[PDB]
């Protein structure tokens, strides 16, 4: 039913399971921006956004004004908001798809009002603050010239920290409060001040404004080793799992994969798998590991295009076609992957190529095979 | 008419190119077959396949049968192989869709000719040989040529073709190609002796389509060189002239000197990049601080005269290519290629015009 030899099979289960405990942290009055941007992470922007929907979350995130009409190409009803750039080419098919749009400068805000003129349509925005505009009175009157434009909506401020998963995020802090104060003392209404990310949203209680925008722990993760986990319980929501395409004993001194650059000591068990680095699974790894019914194995030699090797050193029943896991159960996960290779783990399930079907479960049922592909 | 802020710009004019000069090496009655796994190296499989028709290849090799199934999906009609594993649950669709399948077991002979056989169908094989690699295939033994010998007799399987793969061609010392080829003789030779007839043998790759002249065979894999790139710095490029075919582009969003480009990890733009440039307007500059997910900051230390939208060029023209990100990162320039994400809109040209805009997103 599955006819893919690698997949990504994600429990949707466990996005519940986070996002419930995340509900749990805040009153009842702020509102989640659910941040699905990247393909979900590399989860699928699409399903997850179903769920999300679901669940009753207030606002979506992405990154790309694509990212936005692939989710209103999909039934999406939930309002969205593009984080990132949106280039002028771009402006018509955003208000046209419902995509409130961010904007770092009057002049731009006027551009898009004169597009929603032409269309009979107001453009909600929120405004980014650089703590975008910068945190100064000469801004301040930026957007309160802004608001006046009849074809913009000016529903949202924020900002964003660079370090709240390590306060620099509080002189941040401040500047939006420059920000949030002066527009305030004008009459600029915003219904949507927001600034905290999933570091923001678990260490500093303080700063729920009207939102607060929830990425990585979404998806089960956390942003950082320095954030309180212990105030959060997180489930992972991928595991990359593959299949065994061939086993063989190996003589000793037998070199492996493209440029030999194993050698077999003794005779060996290997398995090879087809996952490669066209998968994702990157060549760069130094200490590539498999599990493989509960035991966890060294991938050697080179990490090929589509396939990859594995020393089997251990007794364990395995035949052609078991099951393989790369990331997301016990011992084998993408903060591990993410160590040996010197980034995060927010990288490693971006990763995760157009090839590898997503496979959906619920209720421990799978219930959705999406393809890339076909 | 483009409308994404990042994308990538495949020339199908220099796919020609790459392939003629191939066609310049080989003699008339060398079949190629055109290497388009992963999704033609990131360029699109689909549009490079239907390039390769039009020029005229004799097969097309792919990775998995998803990737063979996109193809017929999209009208391909040439020959598709598919190089590795094929797992049971796909074997139906393979003998439907005319995916010829790689075959390293006679086990696996034994069931794909039993799906066949309920379908009334005939299914395609070409023998694996483990030469060396390690990697897939029957060991080179008398043993597999029994086996090899019965597969032969499978009466829904047609045994087309044999081939093994190198692990090291692209090296200086051809030593252990030539040991791996040896090894593909001895069941050449085996199996002729045993009258097994096997239409197509091919062992080449790119690095063996260049350096190893006496190795042609039947039909040839040439991949990495199609996309004009060479398989590694050893071979003998005096031998073959090469354009590469795709351009990773992006436009400046944000300026203030620091230009902020749309273009992120989330791109396959990778973070892990120690010194990672942009070339804007024939000028290199540095990119700055961490790669994000979704932008990078670059430093204009230079004088020429950007503004937004200025375009910004990752690799494919000048001095910023695939091959000078690799080296960043200690991998190779194939998984530079492959890296470039779903988001990221593939756009066709020929003569200098646009004539196709894939969006894998919408």
């Amino acid at each position: 039913k599955i006819t893919v030899p690698t997949w990504a099979e994600i429990n949707l289960d466990n996005l519940r399971f986070n996002l419930n405990n995340i509900k749990n942290l805040l009153e009842e009055d702020i509102k989640i921006c659910g941040v699905i941007k990247a393909d979900a992470y590399g989860h699928g922007a699409v399903e997850v956004a179903k769920l999300l929907e679901k669940e009753k979350v207030d606002y979506l995130a992405v990154a790309r004004t694509a990212e936005g009409i692939e989710l209103r190409q999909n039934g999406i009803t939930l309002p969205i908001l593009n984080l990132g750039y949106t280039p002028d080419e771009a402006f018509e098919d955003s208000i046209k798809n419902k995509i409130t749009m961010t904007v770092y400068s009057l002049e731009t805000a006027q551009k898009i009002n004169e597009i929603a003129k032409s269309l009979g349509e107001k453009a909600c925005v929120h405004v980014k603050i650089d703590s975008g505009f910068q945190p100064n009175e000469e801004s301040v009157q930026e957007i309160i010239e802004l608001n006046k434009l009849e074809y913009i909506d000016l529903e949202g401020m924020f900002t964003h920290f660079a370090t709240a998963d390590e306060e620099y995020t509080y002189k941040q802090a401040n500047n939006y409060k420059f920000m949030s104060d002066k527009l305030d003392e004008a009459g600029v209404k915003i219904a949507i001040k927001h600034v905290s990310n999933s570091a923001a949203i678990m260490d500093c209680p303080d700063l729920r404004l009207n939102m607060v925008r929830a990425g990585i722990i979404l998806y089960g993760h956390y942003p950082s080793d320095d954030v309180f986990k212990d105030r959060l319980e997180l489930r992972p929501a991928m595991k990359l799992k593959s299949k065994i395409g061939h086993i063989k004993q190996v003589e000793p001194g037998v070199g492996i994969s493209y440029g030999l650059k194993y050698t077999t000591t003794g005779k060996e068990t290997i398995a090879t798998v087809p996952i490669g680095y066209a998968d994702g699974f990157t060549r760069i790894q130094k200490n590539p590991k498999v599990l493989i019914k509960g035991e966890v194995f060294d991938v050697v030699g080179r990490i090929c295009m589509d396939q990859i090797m594995v020393r089997i050193d251990k007794d364990i029943d395995i035949k052609v076609g078991d099951e393989v896991i790369l990331f997301g159960e016990g011992e084998v996960t993408a903060e591990r992957i993410a160590k040996d290779l010197g980034t995060i783990n927010y990288e490693v399930l971006c990763m995760i190529s157009r090839r590898v079907d997503r496979v959906y479960m619920e209720n421990n049922e799978l219930v959705q095979i999406n393809s890339y592909l076909l």
